[PDB]
């Protein structure tokens, strides 16, 4: 197809939640191969920009400052913050997912650690009034994580994009209005 399933999932979320506007600065976590950043550039336009990160390398995209590295490493976090600089960040988007073993009691904790790191980054860099979109899996830790997100944002919705495989346990938490 012309675009990836991931690109279509974000397009569906943009349609339901209107997260991306012209000129915004966006952080893209777990960006490879680049569908979400590709999609967001069409919305924020040439004057907006994205600071992206993934363990894997990916094709460059004009307007996207991409840093290959392990988001769990504080050194990588520091380098991402050097790319954000004093730019106000209006949206943090995370599609990070760990390598899956196939065993829930192992995969869920692995995944939950990554989304907790994404939320912590929201606390530090997401501007007041900003948004967060994050891939989360159903099951252990979901309730507590949604609660943590609801305490940091004004409105929170749980989305299951039509393009998201009904067989997959993923959902996308879409939070808006980051609190002061
Ligand atoms: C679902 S794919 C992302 C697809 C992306 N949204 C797109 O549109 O192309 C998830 C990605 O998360 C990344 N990931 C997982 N753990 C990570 C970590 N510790 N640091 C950075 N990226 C990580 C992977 O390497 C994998 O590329």
């Amino acid at each position: 197809g012309l675009r990836s399933r991931a690109w279509f999932k974000l397009d569906e979320i943009q349609q339901s939640d209107k997260l991306f506007k012209p000129g915004m600065t966006v952080v893209d976590l777990g960006a490879a191969p680049g569908g979400w950043s590709q999609y967001v550039v069409t919305q924020i336009g040439g004057k907006g920009r994205i600071i992206a990160c993934d363990l894997l390398p990916m094709d460059p995209i004009v307007g996207v400052d991409f840093l290959q590295g392990d988001f769990r490493d504080e050194l990588v976090m520091k380098a991402l913050l050097e790319r954000v600089g004093d730019s106000k960040v209006q949206v943090v988007m995370s599609d990070m997912a760990p390598n899956m073993s196939g065993t829930p009691a192992v995969d869920i904790p692995r995944a939950m650690y990554l989304v907790e790191l994404a939320l912590e980054m929201c606390r530090d860099v997401l501007a007041p009034g900003g948004s967060f979109v994050v891939k989360v899996f159903q099951g252990e830790g979901f309730d507590e994580y949604l609660r943590e997100i609801r305490s940091l944002f004004t409105k929170v919705k749980v989305r299951k994009p039509d393009s998201s495989r009904a067989r997959s346990r993923e959902v996308y938490i879409v939070a808006t209005g980051r609190k002061p």
